[PDB]
Parts: structure tokens; C-alpha cells; sequence
């Protein structure tokens, strides 16, 4: 059994987690092994319910599971309390912590049927855009020394090698399983901090002679995301500078609700969500996007639970659904699918290639 | 009036480029009835060879002589073998930078109409005028601040004073004077405490400023809006790391980088202008180089050195209105190009049409 904490929160969580647990259900059908999906509030819906954002049964819960599938937490019902009892500073950070997640990995493919809403020209993505971030969450600049004076302030970009060693670790095991290429990004050529990077990891990387391992100034990067993204696989980035990079790779992507998040530490265990947030404006209809959160479960399948192939049946799924023409609102305000249908044809294209 | 420049030209294209830039420069003074002293130096690989250093004493006497440094291009594959900080371009324009407290470094990223096709941004993104002043500080923060280099811990220290952050803001608010009144801020507030303090003096400098609009934008939302919308900015204040590396990107979705100008300033008028590009040794011997990147040195020069404003502008617009016209360089059109020197007379002739 693969055990799940599922947490789909407030506004459209719920709705596009039936979504997911949909897939699978599936999947789990189709390979013969067994989801235990146990279904838990989070965020809102916990704090109606036992009075906090997340609860000790819920969070036990979760210790006792294999991964979270997260949905979304937050809404105008619960904007009046506290700042600190709020749905998601209350959610999402106690459990990172908790868990010691300290790798983000965020995938930008831009698909080919929706190379228009890319801001970048077709010509520049056109030989096919697919980039894993992995931004390193628990060191650098945001958690040095810092001190606001009136004349003089500062902050410090301080890491260790057990912090740039576990990051590479989760990285190069990416690149493994992607098309076999790291770009390590940072400024080398002026910071100690970077020069620790690139000693941590060229060492890490002699446990992964297959993969290709590139070093790239931050400021290039940044060039190179506008001018020749297609090059990259996976970026492995500090904590600054995957802040940048990641929004940058958003920016270039131009679908959001297709873009999925996984957190995870260095036992296999993973959150795993929607990039977006909440949607309150949209909740009581029909019609947000599923497919960030179906493609979330596929992270987790991929990343915590070693099913690489059953991952790779709904990435293939999403595309070929998305190629038919197959699309929310969000990304065809003309021609769409409601949330309930857009599960239901990635669900039949799943049936239709179970051959 | 005589406004006396130090034309450091430099290696490879630099010497070519520059001709055409002097020879705009020579009809700006005969058309705003003023007159330049130009004395041309060494700097660079030339200087190197000459001297046996990149920068000599008497060419550094002639700078601080000057009212500004005209600059071309330095390196190339002959001095590329040297000790790094031997190096032309790391041993001519850093020493210069502290000689000259040359704090501003100011680049423009203009998209002209014509050259839509070459940004990597599709055109509809871009559509409304991409016209945006990159000011980064160059002096403050981590590159410059205690750092160690251990074997299981290593770090670097992002420090800024107030006397760092006001003097960039002044130069930044008194561009946006002059340009569209918009100053965007670039930090990252929410956790960084050097940010919190730029937020504090910027905020104060804004005081004798109140006819700018100034907003406030973190790093990584800039790095976003840079490729979805950036037709919103004017003048993006950044610190030096974070000017570094959102100066690379605002290149990057320009497309033209021989169409790239930089200007480096203090407080007191003095400037070091320069193209963006390097030196392109491959083509030197050839008359195909693109002169429009240190004409509009020149030109920024003009605006922020000798507040001549409108010679600036009448610059500008002649190098808007060739493109306009299809006249453009090998760089920008493969198939139909001029010259580097008919370029510079398609610019000039421009130029004399308009002066009536």
C-alpha cells in the first residue's frame, strides 16, 4: 500500500482533488497495487472543524503516511483571524518543517498545443521546452545573520556543505530520470558561498558520471530562460536564486494552472500541490483546472512511490488530451471542458492506451 | 562652451565604432553652436602593447582632465592568456570605476518598432513600447561585503549603508525626471533586512521627488514581468546584485545587442559611456561592425554628463527614424545591410534633414 495524506483544503481544492484521486484510482487499477487515500481537513475546512489549521490527528496522519497530496488553503471566511492562525501560513510552513522538506522542484514543459500563450516567440521555445527547478529551501540569505540599522543593514548568504550536498543528492536523481543534464546556477565568480557550491557538487556528481553536469552564472541564466530555454533539464539553484528563476520559468510558461509543485526530503517522502493559490472568485462553479493537481499526484507517483511509469501514463494523458483540443476555461475562454469533464477525458484517454 | 571627452576607443571594433560616433558628435557641436576637445588615448590591448599596462599614468591624467570618458570596446584572443587581473577589460575599466567613484551604472533597454521580429518576447507582449533604465548600484552589497570561504560552511554578506542607497536613488529619480517619471524599486523586502533600509532612504530621497511615481517590486516578481509585461517600466532601481541580473535579462528580451549602451556615473557629471557588447576581434579587419551602440553612448553622454538634452534627443531620434527606414547593419539585417561607415553617414544625413 501506498499511503496518502490527502489535504484538499478550502475553495477549489476539494473540487480538482476529485480530480486527482479519479487518476488514481485509475492507476492504482491499472498496476495492481494499492492507495491507501485517507482524506483529512486542512487549513479552513480544519480550523471549522477542530478549531486550528492543522490539527495533531491530522498531522499524525500524515507521519503515518508515504506523502501529502495538497490541494489549496485560504478564503474570505477565515481573512479575519489572526495572521498567525490563518489557512496557509498555519498549513503549509508547520508542515515543511515538520518533515524537513527542504527541496522544491517545480517542472515548466510548455506544451505544444499551448505554445501561444508562452510569452517568448514560437521560434525560440519551438524544439521543446521541459525544465525541472530544484531550489534548495532551508539555507542561504533568508536564514543568515541580518541586522536593520539606521545607517547600515545586512544580510548573509551562508551555507553548508550538508545543505548544498542533500539539494544536489535530490537534483542529480531528477536529471536521472529526466534527460540526464544539471546546470548548477550561481555566481561563482565573486561568492565564497558559490565556490562551496561547485567544490559540494562536482564531488556529488562523481556518484552520477551518467548525468551532464554544467555550471551557469545566475545573470546568464536569467539571459538564457528568455533567449534558448530549450537547452535546459534540470537547475539546480540556491535558495535566491531559485526564488528568481522559478518565477522567471512561470513567466515563460504562460499557462499557471498547469504548474505543480513538490517539496520533499531525503527519505522519499514529498508535499505535493498546485502552484497557484486559491481561487475564492471561482469556487461555486465548475470550472477551475484540474490538471496542476492531477499532475501533482503524478510528481508524487514519480517521486515518492518509484512509479515512473504509471507518472509518465498521466503526463502522456494531460498531453495528448490538451493536443485534441481538451482544455479548461483558463486555457481556451472560447471552447472548454468544466472540471468534472476535463478529469473524465484524461480518465478515457487512460482507458483508451490500457491496452 | 567646450566640453573636453576622453575617447578611450580600445581593441578591435572600439577605433572603427568610434569614428562614427565623433562624427556625430562633430555635427551635434556645429548644430547647438557649442565645440568638443577629443583627445584620443589608449586603453586596453592597444595600451598593453604600447605601455605594458592597460591603463597608463598619462592616459588616467587625461581622464581626470576630461569632463567625461568616451569609451569603446576592449579585448580580444591576444591578451586573453594574461593573469585575470591583468586582463584588458578587468585592468582598464575597474581601476577607472574607483578612480572616478563611478557608482550608477545606467542601461538602457529600448525596443525600436522595426527590430520587434528580433526580440525573443512575441510581439503582442511587447506591443504597446518597451522603453525601460536599468540603474544598478555597483559599489555596495555582497560583492563587496565580509565573506569566508570554509570547508564545510562558506558566506557572503549583502550590506548596504544609507549613504550607498541615496546616492543611486538621486541618480535614478533625476533620470526618471527626464524620462517617464516611474521609478521601480527592486528588492526583496519581505526578508531581507539591506532591503527594508533601501525601502527607508528611498522613501526618504522621494521627498524632493514628488513629481515621480515610485513603486516598489520584489526580485522575482521583476524577473516575471521583464518577459510578460514590461512595457509598465521606466526607471528599475536595483541593487548591485540584483541590477546584474535583471540588466542580463532586459538584454535578453531586447534581441539587438549592438543597438546596447551603458553610461557609468558619479555624482558630480562625470560618466564613463561605453557600448554593452565586447570587442568581436573576428570582424575588426572588416568595415561591418553596428556604430549605433557608441553612438548612443555618445548620446547618453550628451544628456548626463553635459545636460544637453535635446542634442541627446535629436540623436535618438535619427537612429529611430534609419531603422524606421530599413537602414540597418549586417547584424540586424543579413540580407540588406550598410556599412559601418554608411551607416554612420545614413545617420548623419538623417540628422541634417531635420535641422531646419
Amino acid at each position: 500500500t501506498y499511503k496518502v495524506a490527502v489535504l484538499a483544503g478550502d475553495g477549489i481544492g476539494p473540487l480538482v482533488m476529485k480530480e486527482a484521486l479519479k487518476i488514481l484510482t485509475f492507476i492504482a487499477q491499472k498496476y495492481n497495487f494499492s492507495f491507501e487515500l485517507n482524506e483529512a481537513k486542512i487549513g479552513g475546512a480544519s480550523i471549522d472543524a477542530y478549531g486550528v489549521a492543522l490539527s495533531d490527528e491530522t498531522l499524525k496522519l500524515c507521519e503515518q503516511s508515504d506523502a501529502i497530496l495538497f490541494g489549496s488553503v485560504g478564503g474570505p471566511k477565515w481573512d479575519n483571524l489572526p495572521i498567525d492562525q490563518r489557512p496557509e501560513r498555519a498549513s503549509l510552513l508547520p508542515l515543511r518543517k515538520h518533515f524537513n522538506l527542504f527541496a522544491n522542484l517545480r517542472p515548466c514543459k510548455i506544451y505544444e498545443s499551448l505554445t501561444h500563450a508562452s510569452p517568448l516567440k514560437n521560434e525560440i521555445i519551438q524544439k521543446g521546452v521541459d525544465i525541472l527547478c530544484v531550489r534548495e529551501l532551508t539555507g542561504g540569505i533568508y536564514f543568515g545573520k541580518q541586522d536593520l540599522g539606521k545607517e547600515s543593514a545586512y544580510d548573509t548568504e551562508i551555507y553548508t556543505k550538508k545543505e548544498i550536498e542533500r539539494i544536489a543528492r535530490i537534483a542529480f536523481e531528477s536529471a536521472r530520470i529526466r534527460k540526464k543534464k544539471v546546470h548548477l546556477i550561481d555566481k561563482a565568480n565573486v561568492l565564497a558561498s558559490s565556490i562551496l557550491w561547485r567544490e559540494v557538487v562536482a564531488n556529488v556528481a562523481k556518484d552520477y558520471q551518467d548525468i551532464n553536469l554544467e555550471y551557469m552564472y545566475v545573470d546568464n541564466a536569467a539571459m538564457q530562460i528568455v533567449k534558448n530555454p530549450s537547452i535546459f533539464d534540470v537547475m539546480l539553484c540556491s535558495n535566491l536564486f531559485g526564488d528568481i528563476l522559478s518565477d522567471e520559468l512561470a513567466a515563460i510558461n504562460g499557462s499557471l494552472g498547469l504548474l505543480s509543485s513538490a517539496s520533499l526530503n531525503d527519505k522519499g517522502f514529498g508535499l505535493y500541490e498546485p502552484a497557484g493559490g486559491s481561487a475564492p472568485d471561482i469556487a461555486h462553479l465548475n470550472i477551475a483546472n484540474p490538471i496542476a493537481q492531477i499532475l501533482s499526484a503524478a510528481l508524487m507517483l514519480k517521486y515518492s512511490f518509484k512509479e515512473e511509469q504509471a507518472a509518465q501514463d498521466i503526463e502522456n494523458a494531460i498531453s495528448l488530451a490538451l493536443a485534441q483540443g481538451k482544455m479548461t476555461k483558463d486555457l481556451n475562454a472560447k471552447s472548454y471542458l468544466n472540471t468534472d469533464e476535463m478529469g473524465d477525458c484524461i480518465l478515457e484517454i487512460l482507458k483508451e492506451n490500457d491496452n
